[PDB]
Parts: structure tokens; C-alpha cells; sequence
DNA sequence: CGGCATACG
DNA sequence: CGTA
DNA sequence: GCCG
């Protein structure tokens, strides 16, 4: 078992899901105390559990694994031997846990944000509502639509959103294509929004192109909130529904298409995957990777991708799927 | 011990 | 600060 | 919290 996330495939389901599930309960918990260090080795050690070809049933298993030590092999010890870990459990019923949980799933509040509002004493939605002038805008608009947003994005909505995205995009430039990513490009049948990228084939249109396709939108009265020269766009959409409609999280991405293989590969993900292969890129090979390419900083220069293989092959890693990057 | 991904709005 |  |  190698110690990258990177290399190794990773599937969305799998035989360990109790024991990952636990862990990513005290990654969380670690990321609402502001501690990365801990969230990743939680994160790192749930997703080995997940790239594992069969259920951990002893705790010889967990023998020469990456990120478990001593802590990460007590809390599985405690699953496997009483269905339940009371660490875990003491997190999934603390009033911080579970507050810092709930104002953090609003669009446009982080950790800190949620962390000076409990130390304020507010708790609930209501809390917030009841002190509107304390909101950013953006903030507001994840307050009103925080119940629809709750509610799973369906595999089965992609498709009509897509549709309406690329009549948008057509009439903004001719030829720009969209392309489903995040959680979906990996096989999820759900998500918390919906994510796209757009380029076009000929370098250079795509520029200026993102407010071309949300003036369009928000004309065509799809756009419930967005932040609106820009090239991400981070929206909520009217999604319609028998009889009505609901809010839906929609993420828009421009790219030129020299980056689109580097974008693309970025906005698939997972996060965790991604975190991955940017620290092996840059700690075992030297290569500094974002979303717009691949640099060697002692060359100075950029590695010209024209696919995802092409981003592997490159750092020296097998290729996988979108569908085994489910770290 | 240092390090823990990276950038845009 | 928020967001992906 | 764990790795190198
Ligand atoms: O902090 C982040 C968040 C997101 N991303 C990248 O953006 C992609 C989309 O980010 P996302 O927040 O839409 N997550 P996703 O995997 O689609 O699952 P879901 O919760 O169902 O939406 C992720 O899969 C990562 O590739 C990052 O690189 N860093
Ligand atoms: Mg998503
Ligand atoms: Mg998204
Ligand atoms: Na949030």
C-alpha cells in the first residue's frame, strides 16, 4: 500500500466503509479546531481503508498500512471489537461538533466564521436569522436557500442542468464546450452541486467568456445568486420540479484549452486526491502543480499536457480514472 | 523536527 | 474572509 | 497524527 493517495485506485464504494466513515468524523472535528495536520492523517487513513480489497476484520490488518498509528488504530480496535468507538461517539454528540457541523454547510461561512459566531453563543439557523445585519450578502443567500441546498443534487438533474448551461454558453461563443466534473465525473449519484468547466478549441476565445455565459443566465431568470472580469463562478440555479422548482449549487470553471487537461484533472478531484498528488508532485518529483499546468522550477518551464495521461505519465504515476480518484 | 495543496472571488 |  |  503505497503512502500517496495518488497511487493507488480508489474506488467510490468499497469494504470499509464503517471504519472510514469514523475516521472522517475526527478529520472533521480536527479541521473545526484548526488543526490540518490531523484532519489529513484522519483523511489519509480512512482513505486507505477505502482502496483496500476486503474488509479490516483484526487488528493485525491495520500491520505496516500508511497513517495508522497509534490513535488511528485504537479508534478501528474500538469498532471492530464493540461496534463503536466512544471517541467518535463523544465528537457526533458535542454541541460544538455538531454547531461548527451546521454553520459551516452554509454557503459562505467557514470555519473561522462558524467558530467566532459559537464563541458568540449563537447555535441554530434561527440564531442567524435573527441577526441579519451580521451577514455578508452571500451569507444571506445561503441562509434563505439552506434547505433546498441540504438536499442531495440527483445524477438524474445533471443532464437538464448541462442542457441549459450549454444554451447559455453557445449564444455567449460559438464552439465553447462544457464538461461535467467534480463529484459526478466520478461516478457519485449525488452531490452537493454541480460543477463545470469550460473551454473552447481555439486558445485565446475563451477569454472574457464567463460573464458572457452568466448575463445570460440570470436573463433567462436561472440565477438565484451569483458574485455578480472573473473565470469561476460559484452560483445558485433554479432547477425545475414537478409543479415547482429548487435551489441547486452550480460551480463554473473557464479554462484556455492548453490548461484544460491541468483544469480538468484539478476540478474532477477528489479534494483529497488532488491535495495528494500536488504534495507527491512537488516532494517526489520536484513538479509544481495548480490548475493552469505543471512547473519545473529549475528548468522554468511548463509541461504542455494535451490529456490527463499525458499529467500522469508526466509525474510518473499509473493512470486512473475519475471513477478510482475517490480518495 | 518540518511539513501538511493551491488559487481565484 | 469566502469559494473550488 | 503521522511520515520521512
Ligand atoms: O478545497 C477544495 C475543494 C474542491 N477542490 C476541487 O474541486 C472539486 C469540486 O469541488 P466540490 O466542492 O464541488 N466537491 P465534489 O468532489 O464535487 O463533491 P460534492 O460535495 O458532491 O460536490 C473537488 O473534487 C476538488 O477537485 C479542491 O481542489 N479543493
Ligand atoms: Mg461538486
Ligand atoms: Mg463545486
Ligand atoms: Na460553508
Amino acid at each position: 500500500m503505497p503512502a500517496y493517495a495518488c497511487q493507488r485506485p480508489t474506488p467510490l464504494t468499497h469494504h470499509n466503509t464503517g471504519l472510514s466513515e469514523a475516521l472522517e468524523i475526527l478529520a472533521e472535528a480536527a479541521g473545526f479546531e484548526g488543526s490540518e495536520g490531523r484532519l489529513l492523517t484522519f483523511c489519509r487513513a480512512a482513505s486507505v481503508l477505502k482502496a483496500l480489497p476486503s474488509p479490516v476484520t483484526t487488528l493485525s490488518q491495520l500491520q505496516g498500512l500508511p497513517h495508522f498509528g497509534e490513535h488511528s488504530s485504537r479508534v478501528v480496535q474500538e469498532l471492530l471489537e464493540h461496534g463503536v468507538c466512544e471517541e467518535v461517539e463523544r465528537v457526533r454528540r458535542s454541541e460544538r461538533y455538531q454547531t461548527m457541523k451546521l454553520f459551516t454547510q452554509i454557503f459562505g461561512v467557514g470555519v473561522k466564521t462558524a467558530d467566532r459566531w459559537y464563541r458568540e453563543g449563537l447555535r441554530t439557523l434561527d440564531d442567524l436569522r435573527e441577526q441579519p445585519q451580521k451577514l455578508t450578502q452571500q451569507q444571506k443567500a445561503g441562509l434563505q436557500h439552506h434547505q433546498d441546498l441540504s438536499t442531495p443534487v440527483l445524477r438524474s438533474d445533471v443532464d437538464a442542468l448541462q442542457q441549459v448551461v450549454e444554451e447559455a454558453v453557445g449564444q455567449a461563443l460559438p464552439g465553447a464546450t462544457v464538461t461535467l466534473t467534480g463529484g459526478f465525473r466520478r461516478g457519485k449519484l449525488q452531490g452537493h452541486d454541480v460543477d463545470f468547466l469550460i473551454t473552447h478549441p481555439k486558445e485565446g476565445q475563451e477569454a472574457g467568456l464567463l460573464p458572457r455565459v452568466m448575463c445570460r443566465l440570470q436573463d433567462q431568470g436561472l440565477i438565484l445568486y451569483h458574485q455578480h472580469a472573473f473565470e469561476r463562478s460559484f452560483c445558485i440555479f433554479r432547477l425545475p420540479q414537478p409543479g415547482s422548482w429548487k435551489a441547486v449549487r452550480v460551480d463554473l470553471v473557464v479554462a484556455p484549452v492548453s490548461q484544460f487537461p491541468f483544469a480538468l484533472l484539478s476540478w474532477t478531484g477528489s479534494k483529497l486526491f488532488q491535495r495528494e498528488l500536488r504534495r507527491f508532485s512537488r516532494k517526489e518529483k520536484g513538479l509544481w502543480l495548480n490548475s493552469h499546468g505543471l512547473f519545473d522550477p529549475e528548468q522554468k518551464t511548463f509541461f504542455q499536457a494535451a490529456s490527463e495521461e499525458d499529467i500522469f505519465r508526466h509525474l510518473g504515476l499509473e493512470y486512473l480514472p475519475p471513477e478510482q480518484r475517490n480518495a
